[PDB]
């Protein structure tokens, strides 16, 4: 019962998008990769994905961006994209990340936005255009990170955006994630070091005794 | 097997008193032996390695008051909430929408839930939270949505139990039985969580244009 669209979108589930280039979504680099990962770990994380909900591509881009034209932009949430309190406020606060914590993250390294190792790509709140890949090092734009120094993020739950559910949790950095690299707080993972499931428990947080 | 980090042979049950073969070592508070093979529990424990890096008895004396079959597990503070850099739990009173799906290991007389989909690390859950009591949900696993909106304090989950944690917990006001019996939650079929498009989010409306 799964698919790229959902059902109602046939026969022309494409129609009002502005074709521009073969490897997207109905040619359109927002509607995010024909291509999507067939091997674990990152199969896991997308396991859950419903790239457009129960919408068809315009009606997606309707929603969530400023126009169905290629000219349209993606528009976020308030307050960084945290889940909001009763009283519309954002719900986090500023955290120590320990050292070995292993974090992961959608996007280029200018970003400030980080999840733990392993969560859904639907707990993130991301649009599908996250997953397109511009360094062929890095499919999907997938980076794995381990924290080499302590330092403090703002932590918090995320709101739901995009079609998608949300409610991870979201690191939001001071200092984009390349900076903290060249700093020394963090280290790049490869493949190696994040593809067996030992790699995603937590020999860090010491226990109550 | 591979219950066992490789370094835990000869004898990885050293210390354990076995009680009941369901369970890894014989012992409950370790889990059961045959984990889920089907959607979306398999998919929910892909990264889950229940003793870490640890052999068992080293796992319950980190995380237990005792290796002997009388120990019980030892729960972090502030019921489980992460901590900011003032020790404080981060979390916040947070209206839950109608159409919401959440889920749980654990009976109904209990007060945690999490996002439906959520990782098992991401919940720093004991491997006994795994274990069947009712024939009728294999795993203690119970998926609800949301049918009329109440608050909850919502926020993220601090590491433990040699987990990462990091998803979002849910602990309700009244138990989640008194939200059945009062309206507000409604029990899912496996038939409404087992399709990708069942994970979206129909509910959040898009942005003011
Ligand atoms: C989230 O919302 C919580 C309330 O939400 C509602 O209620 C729940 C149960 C659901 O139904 C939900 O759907 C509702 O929306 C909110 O809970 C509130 O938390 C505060 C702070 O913890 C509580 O205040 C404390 O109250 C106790 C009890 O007071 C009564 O008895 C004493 C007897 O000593 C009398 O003196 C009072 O007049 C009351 O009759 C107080 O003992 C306590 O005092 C101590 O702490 C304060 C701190 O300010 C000091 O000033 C004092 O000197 C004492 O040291 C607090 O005043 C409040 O009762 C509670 N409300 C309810 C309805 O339970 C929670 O705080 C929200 N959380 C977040 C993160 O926003
Ligand atoms: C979280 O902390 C920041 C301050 O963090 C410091 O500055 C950051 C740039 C980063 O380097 C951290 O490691 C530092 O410890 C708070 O922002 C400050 O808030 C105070 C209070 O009003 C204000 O006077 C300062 O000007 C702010 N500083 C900056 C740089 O913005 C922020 O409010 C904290 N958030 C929470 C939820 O506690
Ligand atoms: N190598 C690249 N080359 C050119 N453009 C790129 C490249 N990589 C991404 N883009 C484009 O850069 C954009 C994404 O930047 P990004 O750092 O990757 O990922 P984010 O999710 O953290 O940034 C989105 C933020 O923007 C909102 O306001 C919120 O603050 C969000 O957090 C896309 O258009 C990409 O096409
Ligand atoms: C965005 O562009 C709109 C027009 O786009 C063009 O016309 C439509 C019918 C499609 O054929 C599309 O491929 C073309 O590029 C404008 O009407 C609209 O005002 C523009 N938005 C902004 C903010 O300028
Ligand atoms: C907990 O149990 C400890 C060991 O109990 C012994 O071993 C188990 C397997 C049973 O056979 C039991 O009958 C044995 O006595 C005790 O040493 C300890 O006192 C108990 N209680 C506490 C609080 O630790
Ligand atoms: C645009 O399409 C061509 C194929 O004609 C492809 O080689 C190129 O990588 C595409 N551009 C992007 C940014 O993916
Ligand atoms: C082990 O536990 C299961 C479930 O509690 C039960 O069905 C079974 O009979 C037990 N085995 C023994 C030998 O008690
Ligand atoms: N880019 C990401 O992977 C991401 C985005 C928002 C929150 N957490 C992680």
């Amino acid at each position: 019962e799964d698919s790229l669209f959902p059902a109602r979108c046939w026969p022309d589930p494409c129609a009002g998008i502005t074709f521009q280039n073969d490897t997207y979504v109905c040619g359109d680099p927002r509607l995010g990769p024909v291509v999507l990962p067939q091997k674990f770990p990152l199969n896991n994380e997308l396991r859950t994905y419903a790239r457009f909900g129960a919408l068809c591509p315009a009606e997606f881009l309707d929603k969530w961006a400023t126009d169905v034209a290629p000219n349209g932009t993606y528009i976020y949430p308030p307050a960084n994209g945290f889940a909001l309190d009763t009283e519309e406020q954002p719900i986090l606060g500023n955290a120590t990340l320990p050292v070995g914590m292993k974090l992961d993250r959608f996007g280029s390294e200018y970003g400030t936005f980080l999840a733990p190792l392993g969560a859904p790509y639907i707990e993130r709140s991301l649009p599908p255009s996250n997953l397109n890949t511009f360094d062929g090092m890095y499919p999907y734009n997938y980076h794995v990170y381990q924290v080499t120094k302590e330092f403090v993020v703002g932590l918090g739950p995320i709101a739901p955006w995009f079609e998608q559910p949300g409610m991870g949790t979201q690191f939001v950095t001071y200092t984009n994630v390349l900076g903290l690299i060249d700093d020394g707080y963090l280290r790049r993972l490869d493949e190696s070091e994040y593809d067996e499931k030992v790699e995603y428990s937590n020999p860090y947080t010491p226990g109550p005794n």
